[PDB]
């Protein structure tokens, strides 16, 4: 094979909605998924062609586009950047080993869990902050842990968090690492560092929330970006380089608006198919 | 028994979403039921995920809802019920044209969604009735894909945003008719019955038009299911609330497309679920 229709790099929700469409439209395309919902069965099932490896680059030469995988380079006509976005990690120990054991990365989830218990949010952004403000209307305390001397997050949500009685506001401190317990492994603590004194502090939490930004997974991309690594797109997905088009959590996308990947996925389909079907 | 912690009107993602969270957060709860476009069976999983978790689930329908002291009574068809807070989550649907043939052949050539039904009208003749953002968008959607597009509006001009129309320009293959009203949508005769023509009238000189389509979709507005409340809305009658999903009066949420929400898609709806479960739980500790 070696050459394409349509290469789509992700095998998330806007890849696999991509993938549908694409086949659908009678295109000949792969998916290129870096590790193995129904979405995934259902798309085979249409048709899709999978290949488990990883993109270490993309160019683009006449007209044509070349995906140097560890596999060897790919040509296509198109290619559409599904990537999505990984949170950003505190780097601390315990953090990676303590995961869906007390270390989270989304409060909504794990709401119910944390009910009348002890909780840590780690951040100084609107989204730690929304965050602190949503568990401490479940949790006894919520201890809110920021870097910085001021949170970053909008005055009017500042102001929410000095309202509430349950939320501590510890600024200036940095995480040194996360502690768990004897089984089972739970978090039990966290150690905390101011970062002007060198303290340390002891903190007992039943568990961990880190909202330290999100990173895009577009580094392999030379496509114009925003501060942040997110694609900058056009309503039909088009990235700045003809012939290349993005979708999913990789994409530039105003903050109110939250995930649209299968219109995304959907939409980058359509105009790759304008596209090939013009060249 | 009468009484319950939380009820929640409407069995959609965000109802059941709500009633899942507010069951882990120990509460009494019910769900009032009447009776993700890639194509899959993600409804049904919610409803057993639910039965399992271990909410309740009753048919009726809710005919107002006053609070009376911090309690709020729901009146049904069967009769009243009693709880310490409420979420409506009863959706939207789109207006229809309420035209002939337009009932009979939904899902058989009539649609409300062209971004969903994109591959089906792969090189096949189309039609879009509608003039805002909405509507233009989509034709231009289906522009990429269908051989013909015919955007039919009932005004004298587009409401679409300039750098929309600019594009309906040209782009050869939408035929773009205004001051344009469509008086009927006719199916087969013979073969698999599906959409065949629309027959279309100008508003100003009453003449009439055939034309041949495979396809019809309808983009005249959304209608959220929220008459039987009294809460504060807006000029839609989408439910106004607060970033936790609280409507103007303390203690009743609202979550989903019946809420007056920047986005449509499934994820949020669920989000709102969520958040207006433990919105409520706060609410019912407190009081």
């Amino acid at each position: 094979a070696s050459m394409y229709d349509l290469i789509i790099i992700g095998g998330g929700p806007a890849g696999l909605t991509a993938g549908i469409y694409a086949v659908r439209y009678g295109l000949d395309t792969l998916i290129l998924e870096r590790n193995e919902e129904r979405f995934r069965t259902h798309a085979q099932e249409v048709g899709v062609k999978t290949t488990i490896t990883e993109v270490l680059s993309v160019r683009s030469e006449g007209t044509k586009k070349i995906i140097t995988t560890d596999s060897g380079d790919l040509e296509a006509k198109a290619v559409i950047i599904a990537t999505g976005a990984n949170p950003k990690h505190l780097g601390v120990p315990g953090e990676k080993e303590l995961i869906s054991k007390g270390v989270s990365y989304c409060a909504i989830c794990d709401g119910p869990f944390f009910r009348n218990k002890i909780v840590a949010v780690v951040g100084g952004g609107n989204s730690a902050v929304t965050d602190a403000l949503f568990l401490s209307k479940v949790a006894q305390k919520v201890y809110l842990v920021h870097r910085r001397d001021h949170l970053k997050a909008a005055r009017v949500l500042q102001d929410r968090v000095d309202g509430t009685p349950n939320i501590e506001l510890i600024l200036n401190s940095h995480v040194l690492e996360i502690v768990g317990t004897e089984g089972i492994k739970k978090v039990e603590k966290i150690i905390l560092e101011d970062v002007n004194s060198r303290e340390t502090r002891e903190l007992s939490t039943n568990g961990v929330f880190i909202y330290v930004g999100i990173h895009p997974n577009t580094e392999f991309v030379d496509v114009e970006k925003d501060e942040g690594g997110f694609i900058k797109t056009d309503r039909w997905m088009e990235t700045s380089e003809k012939g290349i088009y993005a979708a999913g959590d990789c994409r530039d996308t105003p903050i109110w608006q939250l995930v649209t990947a299968v219109r995304d996925g959907a939409i980058a389909a359509t105009a790759a198919y304008e596209y090939i079907e013009k060249i």
